[PDB]
């Protein structure tokens, strides 16, 4: 907000700056301007060739000068021209010896949501943006370096990746990969990794940019032969797949905000290699994982069914008391053979509570805090049991509620189940956690009302509302339909509630069915119009969580390996697929 | 899995073979590879004319050689040539006497879902199927048989028909028919079945090619008169509707497990077909047979209304005990008038459920085994009368709702209901066989929860959860909102209840409604678009159940007959329509 209005500001800066001096104006149609521009900046802004020209003869010096603005920094006229795409102004300021690698540290042209356009910092990767084949023709005639690294550490290469008209990045891809013609160098230009450790085959990827992934896969296929209508591709696999050293293709499409990066995995080299990936070792790995799972949640099941219990010493402390049984103490708790039998079960329980921790919490989306909520809660009821603490059904019913529905994360091995639980989050998160400051406010509006009309008269007819944090919850219940209409037909009810409850009773029908609507926009569409690529997307977060924590022992890797057939060290993934 | 592990590998093997002979090396641009190919296999291969050539020379022998795969078993060059499409090395093979006969019993030849083309075994059936006419045209020329058979024991007329491109096999069925030019064979190459005993016109109903169906209909078609817009066509009806000697057209589409084939359903021979018989006959029996099952379920019910059931003899055992009334034996069962009433229709009962197994058992979908499982409860239910064995309201209970839910199987004789029969089924074997394993967890979870609440509280205050079997039908009950919410209001309930099921009443309404948006997308697109669909293929199943089940008396042979038309003996559907 603050920097837009600067930016701002300092734009109309700029155009005072230019009315001030006549010979800025004249340039308009060694004095600097708001944004550190000269004369030869503004004639190259506004495209003015004859301005240009006769201050260039003045000052042939001026074409060196950067801006020296916080926003333009480091630009000179030569990326000024270059991206007006004026040829015969950069014809000539090349022939007055423009620094064709001059780099411009401008927060205008840094790579940020706040910027419209990210083109790097040199010419030539200001040319290629703006598609000037010719340009990029020129400059390189005249000593530019297309192996030019940006403050991202982007090159060339990895700037086009990044440009919204995909089809005029693949030739200008294909252009300057054309005009590297080194095998010295130790990585060639594709190959060249940013910062982050991205080749533009990864950035392609990672960024969701499909035309950019299908031309650059085209390299990586080897066609072996071709049978009528039939033909065998080989994919070469080597970064799509890279594990047990880096980070692989499908591992950081994962791990990033893009929902773009997700159609990758619906192209060809990515789509059979997760399949098979998962059909392999993936799924019989994952429904053993889960019958581990299931029957331990069944363990602690039963050691919480069989809880030690005694009855109370003490006697009942009020008419409202419904206590009868409490808890033993820990040497009560054990001295029978039931006892040692549950002591099994539940250090069973304790060591597969430790476990969990050990394979989740050294390592650090959702199933990560519930089985670490489960597996803390179940830790917190051994506390209680070894200090004999009150209050056990706490940590027990947190742990039975979260350790049941930690089953459900195993519904998406099975293809129709999966998307059933990406419903479930979004309906929590969205329509859930939209709708319910609408409800409850509505629930504190009438609870509020219930309770006073109800202030006056005995509970004992009707004590849905005989406190105050139970009139909240009775009114939350009536909200939900799922308990009746306070009614008692023998005793004169208040004439405020029979309104206020007829009130009540239209909107917790009319909000309810509202949650139904806004619930059946997000399955239906969200969710159930999109259920293969949601299935998929849970199959690559499985199995790259099932790579990372599994020895190597179980987990081979997948498609054929070359040095027995020839190909490299490289692991080869083959597709038979029908061109007709 | 593992054999398509094989393929690969023999397939990496082969280019490894290919590198090592440097003969081989040169085919490619006496010894054998790992596909047992030759030089003159893999110039044939990669389309090398050349190489085919300076080899056949060499070893004219070699034309005569196939390949010792399994994978690519008896394949020869020609074979090769062929689906390649390369005329000048397919001439130039004839040249050298091949064997146009050769079988290629290859498993990827074979029809497999593996294996992506079914190509059969000749070369006139590779030619055909890759739509060379020119290499039909010249390899009958030397002595190639069309009634070839396969060992699936298909001609290349059911070849075309298993082909992607239906437009190019009409033609190519086409060309071959034409070259049949034979009588003296006692089946004409239309009419040559395979081993499954499908003809071309068969099989095109099975598969579901619905334009091979239709020009295979043409020649089924005759036309008696053209009246301005009216024409009156005469329908073969031999294949679709062959019955009393054969399975049907009509009963191979039922059986099959293909929902292409069921457009067949839609095709006009077809469609009159089985709504006249449907008409005629079809539904004035299912509905008699519908009437007669109906007053059968309505004595069965009377039957168990009037049980015989006399005082107990014991004293109540416990409190909770609610029984007042128990099982006769068998002698005081039958001593009076009402006795003797109910005995006559227990022994309709039973001589009815008899036959019902007579009708059903010996001959071995659903409704199948619905009335299987309704005639065996009731034949418990007089074992256990007869021997007087406790427990009778078991088998009876399983009986009533069996028994009156067979009622629903009536529903498709009335267009409208029908469907509505398939809605049950597609949304309790869809949508409830999915969504229970997400349903039954939830339900585990909080039961188990809500049972530790209140194991410490007094069950008669609040009894919903007093055992473990209890609370896990109460939570059942709270999911789907059939009873009411546990309360009291006249006493305190643990706090950790109002936390549980204020969790649960939200997951539960939110899970009840994604189960409502699951059966949304089921019945409106899956069914109610397709309602017309549904009905016409319950007919066709319900149709040929009555033919099976019913004597020839009741059920005549539908169309008119030849013969005293002049016809033949065949039988013919008249259809007019308006040609405009
Ligand atoms: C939600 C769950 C937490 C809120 C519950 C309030 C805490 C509470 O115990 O309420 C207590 C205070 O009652 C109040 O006066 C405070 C409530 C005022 C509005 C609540 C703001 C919450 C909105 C965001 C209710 O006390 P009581 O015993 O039910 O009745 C009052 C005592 N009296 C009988 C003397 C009148
Ligand atoms: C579904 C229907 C069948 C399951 C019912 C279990 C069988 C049963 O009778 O439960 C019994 C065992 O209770 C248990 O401890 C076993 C239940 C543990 C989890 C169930 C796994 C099912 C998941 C797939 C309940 O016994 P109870 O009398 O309800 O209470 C325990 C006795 N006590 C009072 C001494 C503590
Ligand atoms: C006494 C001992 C031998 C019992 C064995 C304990 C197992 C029942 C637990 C211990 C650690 C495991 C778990 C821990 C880590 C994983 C991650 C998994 O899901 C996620 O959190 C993924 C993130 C997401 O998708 O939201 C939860 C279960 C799983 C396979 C495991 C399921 C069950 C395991 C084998
Ligand atoms: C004893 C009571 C008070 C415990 C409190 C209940 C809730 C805190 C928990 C238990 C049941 C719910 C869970 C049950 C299952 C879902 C599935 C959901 O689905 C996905 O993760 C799909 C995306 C993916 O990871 O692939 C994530 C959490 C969620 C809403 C829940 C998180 C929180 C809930 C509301
Ligand atoms: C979407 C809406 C507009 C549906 C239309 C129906 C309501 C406008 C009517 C239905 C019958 C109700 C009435 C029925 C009886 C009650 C009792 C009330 O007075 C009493 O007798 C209370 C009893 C007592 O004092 O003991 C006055 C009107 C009221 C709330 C109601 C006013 C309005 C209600 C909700
Ligand atoms: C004392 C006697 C004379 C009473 C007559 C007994 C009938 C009530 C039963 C006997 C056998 C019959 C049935 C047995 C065979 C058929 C199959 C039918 O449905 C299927 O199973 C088709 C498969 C499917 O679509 O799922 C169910 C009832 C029906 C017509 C019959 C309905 C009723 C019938 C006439
Ligand atoms: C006493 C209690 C314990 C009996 C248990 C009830 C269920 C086992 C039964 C009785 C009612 C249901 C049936 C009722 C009717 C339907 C129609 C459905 O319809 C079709 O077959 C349409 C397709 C066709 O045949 O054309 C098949 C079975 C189904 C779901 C049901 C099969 C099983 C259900 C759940
Ligand atoms: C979709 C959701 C987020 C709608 C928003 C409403 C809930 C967040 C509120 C509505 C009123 C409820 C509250 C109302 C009163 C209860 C009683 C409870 O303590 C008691 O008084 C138990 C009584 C006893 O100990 O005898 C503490 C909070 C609780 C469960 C509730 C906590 C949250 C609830 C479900
Ligand atoms: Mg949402
Ligand atoms: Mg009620
Ligand atoms: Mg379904």
């Amino acid at each position: 907000e603050s920097w837009a209005q600067s930016r701002d500001e300092q734009n109309l800066l700029q155009q005072k700056r230019i009315w001030e001096s006549p010979l800025l104006l004249a340039a308009k149609d060694h004095q600097r301007g708001a944004m550190g521009e000269t004369a030869l900046h503004i004639a190259a802004l506004y495209d003015n060739l004859e301005a240009a020209m006769v201050l260039m003869e003045a000052a042939p010096e001026l074409v060196f000068e950067p801006m020296t603005s916080e926003l333009y920094e480091g630009q000179t006229a030569l990326h000024i021209a270059v991206v007006n795409q004026n040829m015969n102004l950069v014809r000539a300021l090349l022939a007055r010896r423009a620094s064709v690698s001059a780099r411009a540290t401008g927060t205008a042209f840094r790579r940020s949501p706040c910027n419209l356009i990210y083109f790097g910092e040199h010419p030539l990767s200001f040319a290629a943006c703006v598609n000037s084949e010719e340009i990029v023709r020129l400059l390189i005639e005249h000593g530019a370096d297309i192996r030019a690294q940006d403050s991202l550490g982007n090159t060339v290469l990895h700037i086009l990746i990044l440009q919204p008209n995909k089809t005029f990045a693949c030739q200008m891809y294909n252009l300057l990969l054309s005009y590297d013609r080194h095998g010295d160098h130790l990585q060639p230009l594709d190959l060249v990794p940013n910062h982050q450790g991205l080749t533009p085959f990864k950035l392609a990827g990672v960024e969701g940019n499909t035309v950019m992934f299908q031309h650059l896969m085209q390299k990586r296929k080897h066609t072996q032969w071709t049978y009528g209508p039939l033909t065998s591709t080989l994919y070469d696999l080597t970064e799509i797949d890279s594990s047990g050293d880096e980070q692989s293709l499908l591992e950081l499409i994962i791990t990033t905000k893009k929902r773009e990066a997700r159609q990758i995995l619906d192209q060809t080299p990515v789509k059979e290699l997760v399949s098979l990936k998962w059909k392999r070792y993936g799924r019989p790995y994952f429904c053993m994982l889960g019958a581990i799972y299931l029957l331990y949640i069944i363990c602690f099941t039963m050691c919480c069914i069989y809880r030690p219990l005694k009855p109370r010493t003490n006697n009942r402390t009020s008419p409202r008391d419904n206590t009868l049984l409490q808890q033993k103490l820990l040497q009560e708790a054990y001295m029978t053979p039931k006892d040692d039998i549950r002591l099994v079960g539940e250090l069973v329980t304790v060591i597969g509570a430790i476990i969990i921790l050990l394979v989740e919490v050294p390592d650090i989306g959702p199933f990560h805090v519930l089985i670490i909520t489960y597996a803390f809660m179940v830790l917190v009821t051994m506390v209680m049991r070894l200090i004999s603490a009150s209050g056990e059904v706490v940590p027990m019913s947190f742990a039975l509620v979260l350790g049941w529905c930690n089953v459900m994360y195993f519904a998406r091995g099975f293809q129709m189940l999966g998307p059933f639980t990406i419903m479930i989050q979004k309906m929590i998160f969205g329509d859930l956690m939209r709708f319910c400051w609408l409800m409850a406010v509505v629930i504190l509006g009438f609870a509020s009302a219930f309770y006073i009309i109800f202030q006056t008269e005995d509970p004992e007819e009707l004590g849905h509302f005989y406190d105050y944090p139970m009139a909240l919850f009775s009114t939350f219940e009536l909200f939900l339909t799922i308990i009746d209409g306070p009614a008692n037909y023998n005793v004169d009810l208040p004439f405020m509630y029979s309104i206020t409850y007829a009130a009540f009773a239209i909107i917790a029908t009319l909000l309810m069915l509202n949650l139904l609507i806004a619930m059946m926009g997000d399955t239906h569409w969200r969710v159930a119009h999109e259920r293969d690529e949601l299935w998929r997307a849970q199959i690559v977060a499985t199995t790259v969580m099932l790579e990372r924590k599994l020895p190597r022992c179980l987990w081979p890797r997948s498609g054929i390996c070359g040095r027995e057939y020839g190909l490299g060290d490289r692991w080869f993934l083959r597709v038979e697929d029908r061109q007709d």
